[PDB]
């Protein structure tokens, strides 16, 4: 019902690490994040800026999920990360929707 | 059926301006879009660095259109663009996708 956007932070070179784990998604975190109201929830990179621009939907608290938590502690190596492991994260501001 | 995003720059200190303009974007050219494929056309703005991600579906020539046209001379004086007014756009590749 509502649409989010935000920015990350991949390590230089990572494009294929990152890509490979995506495609090897565990089921477990795909699950949790449709249970929690996700859908159509897709990442974009700018290779050349090291860049990761995600969108998804939600309809209605992951980041205390220990699932949520391991899956930060698996990427922390390729991505630019808090102490805690949870990626660097700034969120993006909707300025046009057309359905 | 495909989703599509892409990379542009507004001038520095314009976010009123083209949110403004957006809020009245003509009428013909969300139509034209619509008639083109375009659905679920979101815009979000990095504002502390003049970025704008566009986020859109296509289902299956836009650039050659005289209101497309028209539109990119009216956002010329706000936008990063080429010689041709229309606006500068750094395509982003899909690396993760969850329905």
């Amino acid at each position: 019902s509502e649409r989010l956007a935000f920015k990350m932070k991949l390590n230089k070179g990572q494009k294929q690490a990152y890509k490979e784990r995506h495609d090897q998604l565990w089921p477990e975190l795909k699950q949790l994040l449709k249970d929690n109201g996700v859908s159509e929830y897709s990442i974009f990179i700018d290779e050349e800026t090291n860049t990761l621009f995600a969108f998804q939907k939600v309809s209605g608290d992951l980041a205390n999920n220990e699932i949520v938590k391991k899956w930060w502690d698996f990427m922390a190596d390729i991505m630019q990360v808090n102490p805690d492991n949870s990626p660097v994260s700034i969120p993006l501001e909707e300025v046009f929707y057309m359905e």
